[PDB]
Order: structure tokens, then sequence, then C-alpha cells
């Protein structure tokens, strides 16, 4: 493994991306992948097993955990990464297909599809940011929550596992997503300006 | 303690009661008291502590026990004995009061009050028999009961303590109560016949 191969793999074979989406976006993507890898198994490993409520009612822990955590942060970020990386994979596959068909026997089409893929990537980033805002208002996570879902009688106190570490990693991931959004907007603006 | 004193105490100082209510009713009353004494603490001692249901729901045992045993057989029989013995106590106290007031200074009044007390005793016996029939239809007691009272989810299986011994003692007490009813009716009929 060399740098001239890793850089080519990350950037794809596309020849229209500038240094914003070729040197900086790949680094932020690697940063997000590494943070998700080092945080998924350890911090969020025992989010449900150590989630306890102050009650004797059977089945209250599971219903309260599902009520307060419809989908954990780790899985939300994994889905966000997959959806954000899908258009880049599509562009790389399209470039490879065009190269194959021209070998066995265009610039504007590649430029347009790259612009469309960057727009879709920005849209996915914004959609996942909005979903995270809807599900979990506020970056901070609290230690104690009040759960009144059936079958729990009245309201019970349930305790979250590692609120502070999860808050730190949430801040990191949200900052990375914001940087990605800014870089995508800058890339779109730069391409439009240079094309005109 | 001699027999001529125990007999006088049981019969009271009333001079209108015949041999039915003076030799037989007192013996049946003693029999009921002895059976209740030997059965109350032992058979019904752990009726609630050993009453268990097949569920993890807290508080289901207590609500199911209260649902199926609104008032235990021992307490029902104790209340029945007290209420049945109340008119005899009233008659004895009235006889003592009349003796005291005649000493410090009638037969028809004593005859009428004795007849009324026997009628009230029969009425109390019948009322308690009907109450026992309403609360617990059938002499037999079952081992397993189906309880669907809140907070128990759906229907749970609850297990009664000593069904067979309680059935035996229920049969004994019901037979004694029936004998008491028959003797009271016979006493009333005999008094009415002899008075006319
Ligand atoms: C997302 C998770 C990240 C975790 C943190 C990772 C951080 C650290 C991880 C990785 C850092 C890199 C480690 C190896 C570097 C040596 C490369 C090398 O010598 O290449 C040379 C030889 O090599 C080859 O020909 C084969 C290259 C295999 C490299 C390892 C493959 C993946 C290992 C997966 C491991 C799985 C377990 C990992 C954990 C699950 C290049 O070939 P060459 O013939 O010299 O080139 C031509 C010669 N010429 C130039 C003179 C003309
Ligand atoms: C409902 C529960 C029932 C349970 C089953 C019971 C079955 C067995 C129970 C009881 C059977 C009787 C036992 C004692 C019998 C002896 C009587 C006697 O000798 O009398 C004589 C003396 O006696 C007295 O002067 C005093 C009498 C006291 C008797 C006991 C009082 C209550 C005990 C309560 C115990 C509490 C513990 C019990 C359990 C909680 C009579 O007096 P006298 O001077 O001879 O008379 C005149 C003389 N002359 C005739 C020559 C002219
Ligand atoms: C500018 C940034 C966003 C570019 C990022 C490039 C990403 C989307 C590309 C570069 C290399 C790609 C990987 C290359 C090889 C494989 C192995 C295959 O069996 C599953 C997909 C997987 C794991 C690809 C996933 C997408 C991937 C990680
Ligand atoms: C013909 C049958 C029904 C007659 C039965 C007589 C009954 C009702 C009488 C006879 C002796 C009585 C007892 C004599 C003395 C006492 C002690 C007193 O502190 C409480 C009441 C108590 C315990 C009496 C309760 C009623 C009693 C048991």
């Amino acid at each position: 493994m060399n740098w001239t191969g890793l850089y080519t793999l990350l950037s794809g074979v596309n020849r229209h991306s500038t240094a914003i989406g070729r040197v900086w976006l790949s680094v932020i993507f690697i940063f997000r992948i590494m943070v998700l890898v080092v945080a998924a198994e350890s911090v969020w490993g025992d989010e449900k097993s150590s989630f306890i409520c102050n009650t004797l009612q059977p089945g209250c822990n599971s219903v309260c955990y599902d009520q307060f955590f419809p989908i954990s942060h780790v899985r939300l970020w994994s889905l966000q990464l997959i959806l954000v990386s899908t258009p880049a994979l599509l562009v790389a596959m399209h470039v490879a297909h065009q190269q194959h068909i021209e070998k066995k026997m265009i610039s504007g089409t590649l430029w347009w599809t790259y612009v469309i893929s960057v727009v879709f990537r920005l849209l996915f980033e914004a959609v996942f940011m909005y979903v995270f805002y809807l599900l979990y208002p506020g970056y901070a996570m609290v230690r104690l929550v009040k759960c009144d879902v059936y079958p729990c009688p009245n309201t019970v106190d349930c305790f979250v596992s590692r609120p502070t570490e999860k808050t730190v990693f949430t801040v990191f991931m949200l900052a990375a997503s914001g940087i990605c959004i800014i870089l995508n907007v800058a890339e779109v603006v730069y391409l439009i300006i240079r094309a005109c």
C-alpha cells in the first residue's frame, strides 16, 4: 500500500474534482470512519445492557430504552456515512464503466453527474443532520430520564450509560458533519463559478 | 369447675327453654367452638403467605387473594358464632337484670323475649348460611384459580393452600350450622305447640 494508490482510490478516477473534494473531503471521511470505529464498540457497546430503571415492573427497561433511543447514535452515523458515500461510489463505478466501454471500442456528462452527486451528498448530509436534531434535540445527554411508557406504572427514573463520553463523541461527529457540509457547498460553488 | 355450674352457665338462668335448647344446642355450640379453635390457627394460619401466583408482576398475589377470598372462612364462622350467641347473652343479661330488680324491691315477658331471641338466632344462622353460599358457591375448594384482576397481566394461575383440609372443615362447620338451624326450628315449634 502506497500513498499514490490510496489517494487514487479515495479520489476515484474522476478528473473534475478540485482539491476541496480530493484532499480535504477524503481526510474528513477517514476521520469520521476512524472515530466511528473507535467509538462504536466501546462507548455504545453496553448502551442497553447497562440501561436500568428504578422499578420492579418486568419489561420496563426495554420499553423505556426504545422510547428514549429509537435508533442509537452509532447506527445513525453509520447509515449517514453509507448514504453519503453512496454517490461517490456511483460516480466511481460510472467512470470505470465509461473507461471500460471506451476501451472495448463525455466530459460534459461526467461533469454533470459529478455535480449531481455532490448535490445529493450535501442533501443527504443535511437530511441526516435534521433527523438527528429531531430525534435528539441538543448535543448534551442527560444521566436521568423520566419514562412513563406502558407497562411502567406512573413515571420511573431510568439511567443512561456514559452520558458525558457520548456527548463528547456526538460533538465530534456533528462538527465533522458540519465541516463536510461546508466543504460540499464550497465545492459546488467553485465548480459553478469556474464553469462560468 | 363442676357440671352443675357449666350446665347452668350454658343454659343461662332462663326457665322456659326445653331440653332441645338446653342439652343439645349447648353441645353443638361447644363443638363448633372447639372445631373453630383447632382449625383457625393451623389450617387457615398461612392462607395468604403461601398463596402464590405464576407471575412476576408485583402486587398480583395480594389482589388475587383479595379477589378470591373477600373474607376467610374462619372469620366468617367467628362472626357467625358471635352473632348467633348475642341473643342468648341478651336473654341471660335480661334475666339477671330482672332478678336484680326484683331482689332490690313477668313470666309472659320472659317467654316472649326468649321466643324472639330464638327467632333472631335462627335468622342469623340462615343469613350467614346464605352469605357463605353467595361468597363461596360449593363446599369444595379448588387448588388452582384463574385471576385476571389488575395489575396482573391477562390471566394468571394462583394456587390455594390446603384445599382438601379446608373442604373437610367447611363440611363440618356447614353440617353443624344446619343442625343448629334444625334445632332452633324444632325449639320454636315445640314452644308454640306447648303454649297452645
Ligand atoms: C479502519 C480501521 C483502521 C485501523 C487502524 C489502521 C492503522 C495501521 C494500519 C495499516 C497501515 C499499513 C500496514 C502495512 C504497510 C506496509 C505496506 C507495504 O510494505 O507495501 C508494499 C508491499 O506491500 C504489499 O505488496 C502488500 C500491502 C499489504 C498491506 C496490508 C494490507 C491490509 C492489512 C489489513 C490489516 C487488518 C487489521 C487492521 C485492524 C482491523 C508496497 O508494495 P511494493 O512491492 O513495495 O511496491 C512496489 C515497489 N516499488 C515501490 C519499489 C516500485
Ligand atoms: C376452648 C378451649 C378449650 C381447650 C381444651 C380444654 C380441655 C381441658 C380443659 C379444662 C378441663 C378442666 C381442668 C380443671 C378441672 C379441675 C376442676 C376442679 O378441681 O374443680 C374444683 C376445684 O376447682 C376450683 O375451685 C377452681 C377451678 C379451676 C379450673 C380451671 C379454670 C380454668 C383453666 C383455664 C386453662 C387455660 C388453658 C387452656 C387452653 C387455652 C371444684 O371446686 P370444689 O371446692 O371441689 O367444689 C366444692 C366442693 N364440694 C363439691 C366437695 C362441695
Ligand atoms: C471524497 C470521498 C467522499 C471519497 C470516499 C470514497 C469511498 C466512498 C470509497 C473509496 C473506496 C471504497 C471501498 C473500496 C472497496 C470496497 C470493498 C467492497 O467489497 C465493498 C465496498 C468497499 C468497502 C468500498 C466502499 C466505498 C469506498 C470506501
Ligand atoms: C344455648 C346456647 C346457644 C348458649 C350459649 C351460651 C353463650 C352464648 C354464653 C355462655 C357463657 C358466656 C360467656 C361468659 C363470660 C364471658 C367473659 C366476658 O368477659 C366476655 C363474654 C364471655 C366470654 C361470655 C360469652 C357468651 C357465653 C359463651
